[PDB]
């Protein structure tokens, strides 16, 4: 390794691994060889540069090196051609850096002051002129986030340290105001004038300049984004004032329906009341997990990214995450975030090679990326969020929209080349701590969570920046104090998003009464360099602010450090409400502010304003026939299968979801809406849902909002909820403020539903949100050119759930059934704004609506009836694609036919099928179907109900209208049709054999679908016995930084008879906890280090680079009875520690999956013969098992070692196809395993490490399919009985 002098440091370079796979390196030179630049060939490799503050000894080099070896066992290659190296870009840090150091630093390298990595591009071609070489570099490079240089030694541009700038005054009392006009245009503050005046004025009345930093502090806090002026505004309307504010109409949901709300408009998230249930956590004397059966309230919040997204949208969508996530955990007094909710409305595709007739390309700006860019790196971002922080993913939408319309305006392009990027969820959280509590004069005032560099202020300060893995250890913090109950040491928590810590610490103090004393130099920093203004004002992420009592901050400190969340103390609360910033550096005073100065206002906004409404056009249907519309909808992003979203994001964590979006043994991700249970102890729960439906405000503003809301409530009406005034919104409303017809359009919407639709219903909207420049400009050659979003409300629905094992999916029954549509359009057959139109280019005549409160709420509650009796066999609402999309979805999930007759729906038969009207199909048992019709007709619908016929087993769809064959089509041939976005989206973004493989086996019509075997009784307790002795023994629940998923690996130990104790390997590190006293261990999943440096290498290093814990570990498990158990990131880790367990010379390491792509999946295994004890009694059991993880693949040093594996009888698991056969195909096998290969144990059997979760599928109702039959436990709970019986 290299070693050179860094300024006061030295910078060492270390050559790692190969970086490209072949079908990587492959997609190069096909790039290439397209915009004819003549490679011979390309060769990467990871380099990592480590800046250290003084030497490493021997043995520590060789552990750095050792850190710095991971990665899949690619083909290496000597060096050739010409380097090009890629890096993140000087003055920046990437997140792998600030994981990579963190190991280093748990190993005990305090030497290593900073890790970064670059790649080092090896290119062959000999041609090439200069300019050339620059269009290569442009391809290997990200331009918003990196920079690419000519020689290894370049990266130490990395590691300047620059000397802190100082504050600096803006010269008013030398100027006057043109000063302030300066510096509005210099710093970007985009002030309107008379926030000029009202600034002139505050600091002519101090007598004093007043300094940048309070300008921008200033500037941020009275942004539309920060003060919603628009929601607060007064209006005018055609000439009439109005009465309310958008805010109020809101509100006057909550005025109308206070039913349920615990807090609403107070916070950065509601509160709703849940159910009392078993809250299972760790206590904070014992370390023991235990039930605490109280309320479990639900908090909800939704929120956006849209900006950013256009900009850079991998850390765009991360961050809009992240950001929801902190909103969440900030609420009250601290609480919990549970699962999450993801949205997209972008541009057209316009894939390669799958453009589709509708699209045309209408050129955008050169600043955004393009529509496929963001629907390729955008969900990755938001996903890698979820993972790495923990949460399931288990709702969402996906729009497409762009298209020259006659609208409200006139002909226009509307669309979404800024496009919506949203992130929602809900969470848990106890009574006592829903109300903020008082800040006490002398509180301290601390922020929790990352070192702030210069983030947020060619467009590079919107491009954000994401580390899942610190919010995680933040999290944890946060629920180390709301589980302390009434010693709870969080007075006020708030979360750091827009303006940083210039809007959330004086937020904080001002909402408590109090004014706030800081120090500059006490606030954690990465980069020096920055300004008074770029520490105050910067929006790095994962921070949060709070206040605790002085007498507090021992227990905090203790807390914060055994989680290692960093954490300072930079101030005080004072009784006087003023602001001050001192700087110990520079010695003065960047800020000096009474409060009310400050957070001051100009005058409220007035817009007047008036109406704009479309005549729109009758569909002309010259080229529509019926077959070519079905085969244009499916392909449709909009409507077609979502996939590529899905299975990138865990469903799995926390073990509490019992629906996702994938439903059924064909795992089909059809599911209306989203449910949890509420505790690991119960069947109550919580559901989301979403209902958006924006083309139709090209037509019809109100009708748009009304039907967002109908949505949201057909998406979830097959859950068991009751009193519809159960159900909570949030509504988040994107316009092109000031564009013409829109602001009376959202003016109109937000009544429409605040007003009247909501109150009517009895719906409450307890919380919302506003993006209001949804619209892009651009110079397109000669001409300015604009795309301008329709008005876009998403509403997404929030419920607490009376039995999560009553929600009906769309996945059709064969027993004798009745088919039931209900006709909430009343017969209008609406074909305005539908997926229809849009497939044809057109926008049409008049859209769908709510056409009847009543009968609306009616459907509802005659749903919840049915669900309630247990009459329905399945559900699905229609939505984009209509009936025809209903019901082949509904054939999808079923795996079967349909046989309908359309007669009684309207001689339109187009109409009949393809209108976007509220309602949908349920399925009933035949003997049920004229109770069900009565029902029905107590609740007002019997006008709206149309039997249309029945699922049949088979391949047919077939829809007739009287003797008239009207459609029909091989249910396979649609089902593979409607497949084809998500596999074309896969197959460019991951490994396109796999993306091949999963399409391609959606063909097989004879795949039988997730199928079971059982070798043993499911039902037999064989730890009852055990557990009625009282005699308890204990698990080391381990969990490093970052592990996720450790509370319900504790749970399930739990019902096995255990006393689960967390151990957190800082408690192992000071000495708190010993594994001497430990009969059985369990190495829990996650994303340790965020998986930087190798899955489950940091946290394994960690142990061995320790001599003392590594003994510890070494002695555990030289034991002649003690047990221990790896599950996904623990298999990882134990793997990485094969030295210190015995008969583990055959292991396997786990890499980077084959598809290249996190996999979370319902994985089909078989239980193998082996000598593990956990698995006694199961071998030649067949069941699913949750399966998330990026890096599962079994990886062998070579043929010979995987063949003594096998000889040695150690494989316990293994991925099987539906047919039961051991499979390497995918998704079968989600990894690319060899031998399907995913579990393997130890000689004597007492250490199994295996990839998948039994933990998050121990009960039956936490399984996404399970046979019918099942009772609570499933087939995996006996691992955990297994466990305990086998310790006596
Ligand atoms: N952006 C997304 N992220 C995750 N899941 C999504 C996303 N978009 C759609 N889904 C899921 O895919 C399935 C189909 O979506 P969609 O057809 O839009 O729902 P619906 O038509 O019922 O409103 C649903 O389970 C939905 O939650
Ligand atoms: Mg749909
Ligand atoms: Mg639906
Ligand atoms: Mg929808």
């Amino acid at each position: 390794a290299g070693l050179v002098p860094r300024g006061s440091h030295m910078m060492e370079i270390l050559r790692g691994s190969p970086a490209l796979s072949a079908f990587r390196i492959n997609k190069l030179l096909a790039r290439f060889q397209a915009a004819n630049l003549q490679v011979h060939n390309i060769y990467a490799e990871y380099v990592h540069f480590a800046d250290l503050n003084a030497p490493l000894n021997d043995s520590e080099q060789a552990q750095l090196t050792r850190l710095l070896q991971y990665g899949p066992a690619l083909s290496s290659h000597t060096p050739a051609g010409k380097l090009l190296l890629v890096t993140p870009r000087p003055g920046t840090i990437s997140p792998w850096s600030s994981k990579a150091t963190d190991i280093a630093h748990n190993c005990g390298l305090q030497q290593v002051d900073r890790l970064e990595r670059g790649v080092a591009y090896y290119i062959e071609a000999s041609t090439l002129t200069a300019e050339q070489w620059r269009q290569v570099a442009a391809e290997l490079h990200d331009r918003m986030m990196e920079t690419v240089f000519s020689s290894l030694t370049d990266a130490e541009k990395l590691f300047i340290h620059h000397q802190p700038a100082p504050v600096s005054s803006v010269d008013l009392l030398g100027e006057g105001r043109q000063a302030l006009i300066d510096a509005n245009l210099r710093l970007g503050l985009a002030l309107a004038e008379d926030e000029i005046d009202y600034l002139q004025e505050a600091f002519t009345k101090l007598g004093r300049n007043p300094n940048d930093i309070e300008l921008y502090m200033f500037a941020q806090a009275n942004s539309e984004h920060c003060r919603h002026k628009i929601f607060n505004a007064d209006w005018i309307i055609d000439g009439k004032p109005q009465p309310k504010s958008l805010f109020k109409m809101i509100k006057n949901t909550f005025e109308t329906t206070p039913d349920y709300v615990l807090s609403a408009y107070k916070d950065n998230a509601a509160v709703m009341e849940g159910s009392a249930v078993g809250r299972y956590f760790a206590d904070h004397n014992t370390g023991r997990y235990d039930f605490h059966q109280e309320p479990a309230h639900i908090l909800m919040k939704v929120e956006t990214h849209n900006h950013p997204t256009a900009i850079s949208p991998w850390p765009g969508a991360a961050t809009g995450s992240g950001g929801e996530i902190r909103d969440e955990g900030a609420t009250g007094r601290g609480a919990k975030p549970k699962a999450g909710l993801v949205g997209f409305s972008v541009s057209n595709l316009r894939i390669p090679g799958f453009e589709q007739p509708w699209e045309e390309d209408f050129g955008k700006p050169e600043r955004i990326v393009t529509a496929l860019d963001i629907m390729t790196e955008g969900p990755l971002g938001g996903a890698a969020f979820n993972n790495e922080f923990g949460r399931p993913a288990l709702t969402g939408y996906f729009r497409t929209y762009e298209e020259k319309v006659n609208s409200h305006n006139g002909e226009e392009l509307r669309g979404y080349h800024k496009p919506i990027m949203l992130a929602g969820g809900i969470g848990n959280i106890r009574a006592d701590h829903v109300q903020k509590g008082e800040i006490v004069v002398g509180a301290k005032l601390i922020v929790l969570g990352g070192p702030a560099m210069n983030i947020g202020l060619l467009d590079f300060a919107s491009v954000q920046r994401d580390n899942p893995e610190m919010e995680r250890r933040c999290q944890e913090v946060i629920d180390r104090c709301w589980q302390l109950g009434d010693a709870n040491p969080i007075l006020f928590i708030h979360d750091v998003g827009a303006g940083g810590l210039s809007n959330a610490m004086p937020e904080l103090v001002s909402d408590g009464g109090r004014g706030g004393k800081f120090e500059l130099r006490d606030i954690l920093s990465d980069e020096p360099g920055m300004s008074p203004l770029e520490i105050w004002c910067n929006e790095s992420q994962e921070r949060y602010v709070l206040a605790v009592a002085a007498d507090q901050l021992p227990l905090f400190d203790e807390l914060c450090k055994r989680e290692r969340a960093p954490y300072a103390v930079i101030g005080d609360a004072t009784e006087e409400q003023h602001l001050s910033l001192h700087d110990n550096h520079f010695d003065n005073q960047p800020i000096d502010l009474p409060l009310d100065v400050l957070l001051g206002k100009t005058p409220k906004m007035t817009r007047d304003v008036q109406t704009l409404k479309a005549k729109g056009d009758a569909l002309n249907r010259a080229d529509i026939t019926i077959a070519d519309a079905v085969k244009r909808v499916l392909h449709l992003p909009t409507v077609a299968e979502k996939t590529f979203l899905v299975t990138i994001g865990d469903r799995t964590v926390t073990g509490m979801v019992a629906r996702d979006q994938m439903v059924g043994p064909w795992q089909v991700p059809v599911a209306d809406c989203a449910v949890t249970t509420a505790s690991l102890d119960s069947y109550y729960g919580e559901a989301m849902s979403i209902g958006e439906r924006a083309p139709v405000a090209l037509l019809d503003f109100a009708a748009s909002a009304r039907l967002a809301v109908g949505e949201a409530l057909t998406n979830i009406a097959a859950t068991q909820i009751g009193d519809i005034k159960r159900i909570k919104l949030s509504a988040n409303w994107m316009a092109a403020a000031g564009h013409p017809g829109e602001d009376a359009g959202l003016y109109d919407a937000v009544k429409a539903v605040g007003e009247e639709l909501c109150p009517q219903l009895g719906l409450t909207i307890p919380v919302g949100k506003d993006s209001m420049s949804m619209k892009t400009r651009w110079q397109e050659g000669n001409e300015q050119r604009e795309m301008t979003s329709p008005l876009s409300l998403v509403i997404s629905a929030f419920a607490r759930v009376e039995d999560v094992r009553h929600t009906l999916t769309p996945q059709l029954s064969t027993e004798d059934n009745a088919l039931l549509l209900i006709d909430l359009g009343k017969g209008h057959n609406a074909l305005g704004a539908t997926a229809l139109a849009q497939v044809y280019r057109q926008l049409g005549d008049k859209p769908a609506d709510v056409r009847d409160v009543a009968q609306l709420k009616g459907f509802y509650d005659a749903m919840q009836a049915l669900v309630a009796a247990r009459k329905l066999l399945a559900w699905h609402d229609r939505s984009d694609g209509g009936l025809l999309v209903t019901l082949a979805e509904m054939a999808f999930a079923g795996h079967c036919g349909v046989q309908v007759d359309i007669a009684a729906l309207g001689d339109d038969h187009l109409a009949a099928l393809f209108n976007e009207e509220l309602g949908g199909v349920i399925q009933v048992r035949a003997e049920d179907r004229d109770a069900v019709e009565a029902l029905l007709a107590q609740y007002g619908l019997a006008d709206c109900v149309h039997y249309l016929g029945q699922a049949l087993a088979g391949d047919r769809f077939v829809i007739t209208a009287n003797d008239q064959t009207v459609f029909s089509e091989s249910r396979t041939t649609l089902r593979v049709w409607w497949a084809e976005t998500t596999w074309q989206m896969q197959r460019l973004r991951d490994n396109p054999q796999c993306a091949d493989q999963e399409h391609e086996a959606k063909a097989n019509d004879t795949d039988p679908g997730l199928n079971v075997k059982l070798s043993f009784d499911i039902n037999e307790d064989i730890a009852a016995p055990y557990i009625a002795t009282g005699a308890r023994p204990k698990v080391a629940v381990l969990r490093e930084q970052g592990v996720n998923d450790h509370v319900e690996m504790a749970a399930a130990f739990h019902r096995a008879g255990f006393d689960a104790i967390d151990v957190h390997m800082s408690d192992l590190l000071g000495g708190r906890i010993g594994l001497g006293n430990f009969h059985a261990l369990v190495a829990c999943g996650g994303f340790s280090y965020g998986d930087v440096l190798g899955a489950g290498e940091g946290w394994a290093k960690s142990i061995l680079f320790n001599h003392r814990v590594r003994d510890e570990f070494e002695t555990f498990f030289h034991r002649p009875q003690t047990l221990a158990l790896g599950v996904c990131n623990g298999c990882q880790m134990m793997s990485n520690l094969r030295e210190l367990i015995p008969g583990s010379e055959l292991w396997p390491r786990f890499v980077r999956n084959h598809s290249d792509r996190f996999e979370a999946r319902f994985s089909l295994v078989e239980v193998t013969q082996s000598p593990s004890l956990l698995l006694q009694g199961m071998v030649g059991s067949q069941m699913p098992i949750a399966v998330s993880h990026g890096e599962g693949r079994v990886e062998v040093r070579d043929d010979a070692h995987l063949a003594a594996l096998e000889s040695k009888g150690l494989v316990a698991l293994r991925y099987v196809d539906n047919f039961g056969k051991v499979t390497e195909t995918y998704p079968a096998n989600p990894n690319g395993s060899p031998n399907g290969i995913t579990a393997v144990t130890t000689e004597n059997g007492r250490v199994t490490i295996m990839m998948p979760h039994p933990e998050r599928v121990f009960r039956t109702v936490a399984n996404s399919w399970h046979p019918e039959n099942w009772g609570e436990d499933s087939p995996w709970m006996r691992i955990f009985r297994n466990a305990r019986k086998q310790l006596g």
